């Protein structure tokens, strides 16, 4: 049962294109890539080569097939005590998943800032530009199980675990710059109604169902991440490709114990970039992993996702200075009123070795702060810190947690706690509590200072009566959606306008939609006729009355805030799909894959069938996927060379294969025959921006090609794709 | 610093006798002792001094002496995370105790054979007496809570851990050679029985009650072990003076295959020794904590805990030859008629560092065997194998306890299983199952071999139909319990008499009494008159009447069942009280302390109050307790050295000292004017055995002391002790 | 039938003294002593005479005294599903006893007040005389293991559960009127110093020992609890028989919205009484359960525990 | 026992079976059941054995297994029938 003679079971430990090899471990496809926190985790790694089955007593195992048995055809025997271990470990292996983003995809790589911060804040991470710190990034969903799929329309996590000198900072924030409620109070309200329905747990993956429009509705707070959602934000084409937002404000504290406040971003450098509705639901079918995929696959090839941390920094004296609460999480701060301050790049190159050991057992805690940061008083943020420990007490088995290899700081740790299920480290401190003699006090309190201090909070004047009450600074709900909505590109505004209307379309009830339109009208009366129309309602006299929302500090727009109002594209790891022909023009192919290999754009090779064909000149072309086992919706791009065009001409799935990627603004380059193909897409002798044609494949040919895939999808097509069929 | 100037925090990290220094974390204690094990321990091993305070993130603390709060007199903020951290992990600190033998002590030490046994077992640890094995033992009582009291008669439990080269054996015994119940299905009713009833959860630690005895008086399978437990067997005097067992017959397989039968024993190279019941019970209240401490001090004293492993083996052509059932686990062999073969030598010698994480979270399993080593269908063993595994998911929180620092093997541990809660391990075997071709079968299954061989069971014959019955061979109750009353001296006789009469007399419904009586008298007539009487139970002239079971093959009688028949005391570790007065004779100590050194017994000085007391020459004489401090119930003996005798004639503390000690019957020795404390324990001018007594404390006074405490107690003190008000 | 001929194996279900009788559950000891939570818990209270022996899942059991094995000295079998259960569910009894207080031991009553207190509070439980509330009270020691013994010196807890029609109250008291330390932060560190000393686990139920003492010697605060547990506080002759304090003061709020700072006191009606030290530490190896049959044979003969 | 969460499972309400179900067994996380049995062992006389064992029959009856007929040897191997 063994390996084949030529050892294909096994990918090479050099970095591939995606598909070229089969997928591996981290530390087994990328030995040489290290950090410190990387390095620590050898003391748990296991290998396997050359070694004895086992129990996990280290008894070799000499029969791993049978049971045993009262005679070969007998009742298995209660002494089985290696059947009994390891069914015994199976019938174990599951955890609770996280409460929310429990679906989510993870990666190790660096830190490192682009000049010492020591002005603003005493945080070791960020004070010296050759100080590296190891971090761990895990992306995610918010709704759906563990076992939902990846391109769901949702808002995304992007947390990142700083391992630093002086602790663990965890920045837990998401892809878009607010949250959908004000107070920690009202979090298990909104996620339950999100979340499946209570009675039939039903929907997975989706806020298309009337709970959540019903508490939308209900709670107009939420209609700025809800705008945000409806937006192509909410379906990005990678998790290299959306932006991240620690939500809150916080704040840094320097050596003089000045306070700033501050926003952390993260700035995608690969350029943001999402799918589109129709494209991303049928994703969730034919590769429900696809974003989980990509990213391990971007690792494998070299193409290591890229963010820019920025600071949008706010002196304490200009606290009020804004029409809106800085403390309110539904509010964003526009980049046009305070610019985010780049601060450093982090560059994830290393995946894990074990998903449930390094992934499902990771946990993060926006508590998890260091010397040199602090809170604020946002109510969000503040309940957020009764939950992420109280969590991990079941999630992760007890409050070792922060034992479990992944979860462990690279730094020392050391204090009087013992004891807890599964405790891993022995303590020789003759003593297990302060202030002691008899280990002369140690471990001992730090006093705060400059570097290597003590943790201290800023000394925040508090003044106000105990009392559950909403500040009167957060009750507004309109001017920020509308800022968002008039910051869109047209083609951006459509798909909100679709967005919204196919959601409320689910929603059995409709007075729920009709609530839903009428809060719309509050925000912009363009969008809520477009949904209206769309929904079959009609507004009002009165709605159609209703006064917009005020500007926001005179802003009429913030182009900061739309995908793809400002250029932004880097076509460097996306993917083009190659449609083969049994008699493929390898001058085609040549200049094909030098061009995108110039631009390290990837290809994958489809045909009606696997197995290989012979080009023109005799080279055999392995084929990665057939039409319909990687469609469309996998790539970025389509080109189709010339050859025996007849091979494939009426081949139903290729015809749809170019059908699919025309509906989703895909560019499509055809070469020589290939420009038959044209007639299945309608359209014109003259050609059309977004189809590259040439009677060969040449630079020109490539060079447009891409061009156009710098733009990420051909915006101009949209009025051509109602009319076809696909 | 809050050490004193003077270092004497600390203790000296040398061996040094009981109560001489504070007692210490093993590693501190004792850095030189090491073991394969205690080094494979180290990195997870954590000191402290000169380390800063520290959450378990890493953050340095400045201040953990206050919460977080708004003004100094205003509410506690819920952004404390340090609070937060610290509460939460203090509040998850325990876990499930065991369900029995909850209440335990353990210690490191190794083990070796003396001369390789592989003619008889291919067991790796038993290959070569050049090996030497780690062991980590567990002694323990049976019923009671973890924080129940040590000296309190039940069984108690002998549980090794050996860390061999071919996986992990666990021999998990008791302090007798058989059990209460023939079958595992009654293990619940039986411990459900003796432990606090349901409904107020009384009595701990304790049989005498009604539940117990009702089982018993139903169930006559138990007597056996019911006798032992009567006996002074079910007090022992120290976990180093106990003898250990196996209980079940198991088998040893050689490289030929041939089985032979075994059964396990330890034998206690400090010798066997109990207490008596009152001094027993009395110091449950004194000092519930005796046993635990004895051993950590013997151990930081060097009088380390020996056992000598030995077989009892048996031909499996022999299966048939006693009158009972060599798989019946209420049924000893004696070893007039199977002698135990001495095996190897175990030695403890390191205390744990941390008691929660080495001996609390310790799993021990009978099912845990090696290769060389095989069960056989003793139905108690049979269902144990069911349950030890089981009851470590939620004792010890899922399924990768063997992760837990104590319980991992030493030797290579590799196989397929994956996941669980707390998983530690990070497995890169691109595989997670077998047959794989994908990392060419690795771990891969070894055939069983002479040597580093896979595990195979022996292929034992099966014959009979599926049922649930007790073999007929099991059915005699009496004969066993007859063997081990008549091998006892006629005081052990007298406890046993006396325990089953004390207990019964707890026993509130009267039927339940006679019922256990009827049973004795199945057993012997003396014991069943003698308890009778005691209990105000007349026999009738059926039960005179009733015919004793037969001899055991022949046996009327087996010394080796007693404790004292053969003396095999030991004085090495033990301890001597010495009543102190203000002028003592320092000649007199001088030739005491001399005496004890030489022979390793410790000494602890008493006085009326602490501090230091100096003699006629003006030594200084330190002072370790008061009489009242540190009772009779803790030493072996007592001398009162000569001096100002008025100083303490007169204290009721130190006359009720010698009245208690004399009643236990413990030797005494009185010099010069000591001697007037004759008259309170009513000794006879010209003295009595087990009463030393001369001008001085020497020439010959020493030798006819220590002549005493190797022979235990004064048994021929008996008769005088019912007078005396104690 | 086991049981005897003449009966005695049952306890007369009437109040009778110490030793008369074998002690009961409550409900068979006193089936008519009632209250509104008592009657509540019939929906989980499970009885057993004339009842067939079952599995779990309902199965009756015809043989509870062996396992399945193929010939009656053969090995067990997989398929014995009933071994099974019963082992599994004895294999997973036990929980983790209480952080701290673990040792303790608890019944039923109720509380009425002795007049409206609506000038003071609006706590409906306070609101009128004939107000009958359920309770339930669980007494402890501190710092031993749920196994440990009664008659320890330590402070004692005094826990009461008041069934209200508002809600449940919890007043989470001890029997002293202050505690060792002034602020959360520390309880860990107190609690650790006094529990057994963690390289070996010793001392049980007992202060006297090295870190606690080290504890107290470096943190003046706790000097006064110190002082009541060394007194003959610190030995409670009977749980019936001490004073309880909920230590911090509270508030009370009225219908009008007014603030009134109040410290909650129990007053034992039975008086105060405390045991020796001698006999105290004597009494933990004699009969380290002395508390806890204390109180249930002073509920079983009528000697009510009655606190003010 | 791990999914949920320990030996009472068969006490949450969905799995309770309809008819009645006595034993010995006690605690565990979870429990429910308050029993007021005196016993919780058996035999015992204290609560004259009750809930008692039923012997096999026609209905109602306690369960016994088939007495089938094992012969064989102690093995870890697949019957050659299933090859
Ligand atoms: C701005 C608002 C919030 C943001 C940006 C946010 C972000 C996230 C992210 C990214 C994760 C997943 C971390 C991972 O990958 O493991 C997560 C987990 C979680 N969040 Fe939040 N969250 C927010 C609000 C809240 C609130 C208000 C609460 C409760 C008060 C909460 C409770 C949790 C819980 C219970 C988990 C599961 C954590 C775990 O199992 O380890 N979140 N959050
Ligand atoms: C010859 C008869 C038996 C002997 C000699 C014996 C011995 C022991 C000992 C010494 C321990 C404590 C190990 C330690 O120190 O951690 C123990 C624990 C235990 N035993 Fe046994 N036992 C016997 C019968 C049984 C039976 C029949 C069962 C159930 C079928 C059983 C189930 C258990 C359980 C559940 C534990 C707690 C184990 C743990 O939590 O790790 N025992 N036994
Ligand atoms: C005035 C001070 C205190 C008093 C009067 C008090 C009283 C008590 C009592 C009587 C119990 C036992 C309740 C029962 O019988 O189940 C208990 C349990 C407990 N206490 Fe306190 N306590 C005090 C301070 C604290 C502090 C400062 C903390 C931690 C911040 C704490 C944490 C706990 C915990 C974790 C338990 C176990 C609760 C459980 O498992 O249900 N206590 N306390």
């Amino acid at each position: 049962s063994l390996a084949p003679e030529d050892g294909s079971h096994r990918p090479a430990a050099e970095p591939t294109p995606p598909g070229a090899q089969p997928t591996a471990p981290g530390s087994l496809k990328a030995p040489d890539t290290r950090n410190e926190k990387l390095n620590s985790l050898e003391d748990v790694r296991k290998g396997s080569e050359n070694y004895a089955l086992t129990t996990n007593q280290g008894v070799r195992i000499a029969d791993d097939q049978n049971s045993l048995r009262a005679g070969s055809r007998g009742p298995t025997l209660l002494e089985d005590f290696i059947l009994r271990e390891k069914i015994t470990h199976f019938d174990h292996e599951r955890i609770p998943e996280r409460i929310v983003h429990a679906r989510g995809s993870a990666a190790h790589g660096y830190f490192q800032p682009y000049k010492s911060l020591s002005d603003i804040t005493k945080a070791d991470f960020l004070s010296d530009p050759n100080k590296i710190t190891p971090v761990f990034v895990r992306f995610s969903t918010v709704q759906g199980g563990a076992g939902s799929a990846d391109t769901v329309r949702d808002i995304r996590g992007f947390a990142t675990k700083f391992y630093t000198e002086e602790g663990i900072f965890d920045l837990v924030g998401n892809n878009t710059p607010i949250f959908f409620i004000q107070d920690a109070h009202k979090f298990p309200d909104f996620v339950h109604a999100v979340k499946p329905e209570p009675h039939w747990a039903i929907p997975q993956g989706q806020s298309a169902h009337d709970t959540f429009w019903d508490y939308v509705s209900l709670q107009p707070e939420t209609l700025h991440n809800v705008m945000w959602a409806m937006s192509d934000r909410g379906i990005p084409r990678s998790y290299r490709t959306m932006e991240g937002f620690g939500i809150h404000t916080f704040r840094l504290i320097n050596a003089e114990g000045k306070a700033t406040f501050v926003r952390f971003h993260w700035k995608p450098l690969a350029g943001k970039a999402s799918l589109v509705w129709d494209e991303a639901q049928k994703l969730t079918g034919r590769d429900p992993d696809f974003h989980r995929r990509e990213l391990w696959e971007a690792i494998e090839a070299g193409d290591f996702p890229e963010y820019e941390l920025g600071f949008q920094l706010i002196p304490e004296e200009d606290e009020f200075k804004f029409d809106f609460d800085l403390l309110d999480p539904t509010k964003l701060i526009p980049e046009e009123l305070v610019p985010v301050q780049r601060v450093g790049k982090m560059v994830l190159n290393r995946n894990p070795d074990n998903f449930f050991a390094e992934n499902e057992q990771a946990a993060f805690h926006p508590g998890h702060i260091v010397p040199g940061l602090d809170f604020t008083n946002d109510p969000l943020l503040q309940g957020r810190l009764e939950s992420y420990t109280d969590t991990q007490i079941s999630r992760l088995g007890g409050p070792n947690f922060h034992e479990i290899p992944i979860n462990r700081p690279t730094c020392p740790y050391h204090n009087f706690q013992r004891d807890g299920m599964h405790r891993m480290g022995i303590d020789t401190n003759p003593a297990n509590y302060e202030p002691n003699s008899i280990n002369d006090n140690w471990p001992r309190e730090t006093p705060p200072g400059p570097k290597r201090g003590g943790f201290e909070s800023y000394q925040e004047r508090v003044e106000g009566n105990k009392v559950r009450e909403r500040s009167p600074s957060f009750g507004e709900y309109y001017s920020h959606p509308r800022l968002f909505w008039l910051s869109q590109t047209p083609f951006e505004q459509r798909h909100i306008v679709d967005g919204f209307s196919f959601e409320l379309s689910k929603v059995v009830r409709p007075y729920i939609r009709e609530r839903v339109v009428d809060q719309l009208a509050h925000i912009d009366l363009t969008l809520a006729q477009a949904v209206a129309k769309n929904l079959g309602i009609e507004l009002t006299d009165d709605q159609l009355n209703i006064t917009p929302p005020p500007d926001v500090n005179g802003l009429k727009k913030d182009p900061s805030l739309s995908l793809y109002a400002i250029p932004d594209g880097d076509v460097k790891g996306r993917v083009v799909a190659i449609l083969l022909n049994d008699e493929v023009r390898s001058a085609d192919l040549l200049a094909i894959l030098k061009a995108l290999k110039a631009k390290g754009v990837h290809a994958k090779l489809l045909y009606s069938r696997m197995g290989e064909v012979t080009a023109d000149d005799g080279t055999v072309l392995p084929i990665a996927a057939t039409f319909a086992g990687a469609p469309s919706l996998t790539v970025d791009a389509v080109i189709v060379p010339c050859g025996n065009i007849a091979d494939i001409a009426d081949n139903g799935d290729a015809n749809y294969y170019l059908m699919e990627a025309y509906k989703h603004l895909k560019p499509i380059a055809l070469a020589g025959d290939a420009r038959k193909f044209k007639a299945t897409i309608k359209i014109a002798d003259q050609g059309e921006e977004g189809i590259v044609e040439a009677d060969s494949a040449d630079g020109s040919f490539m060079d447009e090609l891409l061009t156009l895939m710098a733009a990420h999808r051909v915006w101009s097509r949209i009025p051509k794709i109602d009319k076809i069929p696909a």
